[PDB]
């Protein structure tokens, strides 16, 4: 029923996931490993030694695998903050992790960053632990093959009467 | 998700279907053998087993194709076949022994029998029984790239 398992980053390292679908394997980091609130795109005393080793990881990950570092809010209310919008502070926070990636040697042109805004939350906004879920970074691992696609392309050329 | 299909301009029927893994390229039975429970391939017919044939030979190892055998459920009683599933295997490795007569690498080919049990239509008409006897050709790969991501990922995480 379940594809995700708990994933251990930094022999402490909790409450981060790995889940499996078709297409890729995303790894979800909840907010407080990376920054010191869900309000703010400011890192916390331990995200750097965290990223540094989710980049050594992925320097044992092939060559052409795309790399899309992904943000998420909650609803908190954005009036005490300098941003405009739960999509604006989630491109933020995702654009940084990026950044340090590449500070740690991930070629740039394997990564990018993605923007979800609050319209995506794992869970109910009922306690802290699913607020930081809910304020997660993501990270979604994927290929960009076309092997059926050619396949299907040439089988069509010849194939169709229209 | 398909359309109709032809070639040299001749043979009508035959469907080009895609579903996420692959191809499913559609050969209507009662074109393709001379009765409807032989295995005796339409010699009128080779000339389109050789394009699918010319196709094949431009696709790399790592595509794989199996030719697939469907019947429908008219019990077999005048017949040497013991059973749909073995007719249906019988077609099935006819079509892809003249790949293989055709130049395709044996090693890129299968065959199998899905017997009379996955029926286009219900089995009750020469209209809609001779729907369920078919030879379906499916195209594929043995990609792990997925798969080995997430191996590694798992590996270096996963207590």
């Amino acid at each position: 029923q379940n594809t995700e398992t708990k994933a251990t980053i930094a022999r402490k390292g909790e409450g981060s996931v790995l889940e499996q679908i078709d297409q890729g394997s995303i790894l979800k980091l909840p907010s407080n490993l990376l920054f010191e609130n869900a309000t703010s795109d400011a890192i916390n005393q331990d995200m750097m030694l965290y990223i540094e080793r989710i980049a050594k990881i992925i320097q044992k990950l092939p060559k052409r695998v795309h790399i899309n570092v992904r943000g998420f809010t909650d609803d908190t209310p954005l009036v005490k903050t300098r941003f405009k919008s739960h999509y604006e502070l989630a491109a933020n926070r995702a654009y940084r992790v990026m950044k340090v990636l590449i500070q740690y040697g991930v070629n740039p042109n394997q990564l990018s960053f993605s923007s979800y805004g609050s319209t995506n939350p794992i869970a109910p906004n009922d306690s802290l632990e699913n607020r930081m879920k809910n304020n997660r970074v993501e990270i979604f691992f994927s290929t960009d093959a076309n092997d059926l696609s050619k396949i299907h392309s040439i089988l069509d050329n010849e194939f169709n009467p229209h």
